């Protein structure tokens, strides 16, 4: 049972260029990811000797 | 318990083709990350020899 959670962020650029029309941006923002993971593991485990 | 702290890198480039219209769409990205990974694991066995 894993309640991870994972807080992120957005970062880039863009620029623009062409005959005409010169621009730019920069990208930005945030974020928060949470996983509400749950699971189940059987085992078969035979030796010899 | 954990703690991830994903950063990155990047650079990237595109170009779009039309009739008249023309731009370079050069870039770079970064997002860092602030995270919280913490699980709780049960077990049982049974070895029988």
């Amino acid at each position: 049972t894993s309640r991870t959670h994972t807080s992120e962020v957005h970062g880039n650029a863009e620029v623009h260029a062409s005959f005409f029309d010169i621009g730019g941006s920069v990208s930005a923002g945030f974020s928060n990811s949470n996983s509400s993971t749950v699971a189940i593991d059987h085992s078969l485990s035979l030796a010899g000797e």
